């Protein structure tokens, strides 16, 4: 390939054809890093045959993510996704209007439902575990520990529970299904990078065909259909699913999908929130101490009025949500720069947006960007601090977690609500702690950037008791 009048710069690497995919592939955040070191904020760089251009400048990305489809392609990832990663196949599928339908489903009324069956099954599950264990403390890993305990509340949560009124065994049941769902589901987890780049050994490929097969089973419609509780979510999903004349066992393939869809990023990001807790006293000692006065006075309050809570949740997430942000080029096109600059893609390429690297680590927004600060997003009046710069420039886009564009989060308010319960739980209801206060910060599985929040490369040992009194 060589570089056309107004494109981008260039960067093929030494490797035909392969370019950069290894060092992409391995940590595509410090490779980027060095390519703006090298380039500047946006660049063209030969990735495993696809030229891919990355956009880097915050300022620029309000234009991208709103682009019509007509221009830059939306849905590539979500047909990935659902049809080379999950083994989905629906008739006339469209990402946008699957979309569309679950965003009705998912209003702030109904987030407020979902809120309030989840504490109750937050507090069901956690509590349920640490009484079948004992007054005792109980060592854990930290991930093990935030992951268990939030998929398998938002699994009761959006797909029903047991029996409807709650019973001694019927929670019970819940308790030890939730569990197996959970450990089946985390077997895919942690080999979904692998099947993403296709790198699945002989062995890795049994197993990950005979975890989806458990896991299509257990998320069977005719299993769900004699759960109580169900999320309007889910029987607004199988309704649909019904309509279209799709099969049972399709219908379950679907089911795993939305499983892995909405609960692979909550756990994740409790578990590095709760981690920068315990690493700084004085952030944690204002957590509890916002907490504790809302408790002195699930009490609302918790949801509504936890300033530094929110400050707190937006710092962890700053640090270790790393979704890209792709499009595809449908037509050769010039795409403007909010400096003035207009650059030229080329039909067939790829564009990819990194909010991780800026603005969530940007060196020229955030002071010391590597850094836990846990009221990062408080001024110094303990309000919210919404005023970021670059360039001379307010942001208006300056953590983004969540997505933007065409391409959000459509169940932030329920996201948000749920972590907060469960840091409300643990903080309050339970004695927490590092086995090793000296312990320190995991490094990521670097393969594992794009998705979404990231998981460390190893466990965290903490342990854990109720309190005592
Ligand atoms: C910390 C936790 C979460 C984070 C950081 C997060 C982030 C995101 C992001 C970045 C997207 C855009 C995906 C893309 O198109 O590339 C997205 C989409 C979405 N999210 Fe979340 N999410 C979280 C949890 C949840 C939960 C708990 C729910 C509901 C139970 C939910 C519901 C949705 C839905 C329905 C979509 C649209 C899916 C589609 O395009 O069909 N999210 N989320
Ligand atoms: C790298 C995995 C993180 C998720 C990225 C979502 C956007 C693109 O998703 C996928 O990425 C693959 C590898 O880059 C490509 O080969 C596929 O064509 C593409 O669909
Ligand atoms: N983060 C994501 C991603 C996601 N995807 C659905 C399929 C298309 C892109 C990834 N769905 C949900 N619910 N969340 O929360």
């Amino acid at each position: 390939r060589t570089r056309r009048p107004g494109e981008p710069p260039l960067d093929l690497g030494s490797i035909p054809w392969l370019g950069y995919a290894l060092d992409f592939g391995k940590d595509a955040a410090s490779f980027l890093t060095r390519m703006k070191e090298k380039h500047g904020d946006i660049f063209t760089i030969l990735v495993g045959g696809r030229y891919v251009t990355v956009l880097l400048d915050p300022h620029s990305y309000d234009a991208v993510v709103w682009e019509p489809r007509t221009r830059l392609d939306f849905h590539a990832y979500a047909i990935f996704l659902m049809e080379r990663i999950f083994d989905v196949q629906l008739p006339h599928y469209s990402p946008s209007d699957e979309k569309a339908r679950m965003k009705l489903t998912l209003l702030h009324r109904e987030l407020q439902a979902l809120t309030e069956a989840m504490y109750t099954n937050l507090h069901a599950v956690l509590l349920g575990d640490a009484t079948e264990a004992g007054s005792g403390w109980h060592e854990m890993g930290l991930l093990d520990f935030s992951y268990s305990f939030l998929l398998r509340a938002g699994y009761l949560t959006l797909y029903g529970i047991e029996a409807l009124p709650r019973t001694h065994e019927s929670q019970a049941q819940d308790r030890v299904h939730s569990a197996d769902v959970f450990h089946t589901f985390r077997q895919l987890d942690r080999l979904l990078p692998k099947l993403a780049r296709g790198s699945l050994s002989v062995g890795d490929k049994d197993h990950m065909c005979s975890v989806k097969s458990r896991l299509w089973k257990l998320l069977s419609p005719a299993r769900l259909a004699r759960r109580a509780h169900r999320s309007k979510w889910l029987e607004s999903y199988l309704l649909h699913l019904e309509e279209m004349g799709v099969s049972e066992e399709m219908q379950a393939r679907a089911l795993v999908l939305q499983l892995w869809a909405t609960q692979g990023n909550m756990g994740p990001a409790a578990f590095w929130l709760l981690l920068f807790l315990l690493k700084n006293p004085e952030a944690l000692a204002a957590v509890r101490g916002e907490l504790e006065s809302i408790l002195w006075q699930l009490p609302q309050k918790v949801l509504d009025s936890t300033p530094v809570l929110d400050s707190v949740l937006s710092e962890s997430l700053r640090l270790t949500a790393a979704p890209f942000i792709t499009r595809e080029v449908v037509v050769d096109l010039a795409m403007p720069m909010a400096d003035g600059r207009e650059f030229n893609l080329r039909r067939g390429d790829r564009l990819l947006l990194f909010p991780f690297l800026s603005p969530q680590r940007d060196p020229e927004i955030y002071t010391d960007p590597e850094v836990f600060k846990y009221n990062r997003f408080l001024n110094p009046d303990g309000s919210e601090k919404k005023d970021f710069y670059k360039d001379g420039k307010r942001l208006k886009n300056y953590n983004m977690p969540w997505g933007a564009g065409h391409n959000h989060c459509l169940g932030r308010s329920y996201a948000v609500n749920s972590i907060k319960q469960f840091v409300f739980l643990v903080l309050v209801h339970l004695d927490l702690e590092l086995i090793n206060a000296d312990v320190e910060i995991p490094e990521f599985d670097l393969s594992r950037y794009g998705f979404g929040l990231m998981q460390p490369e190893h466990d965290v040992p903490v342990r854990y008791r109720i309190r005592p009194h």
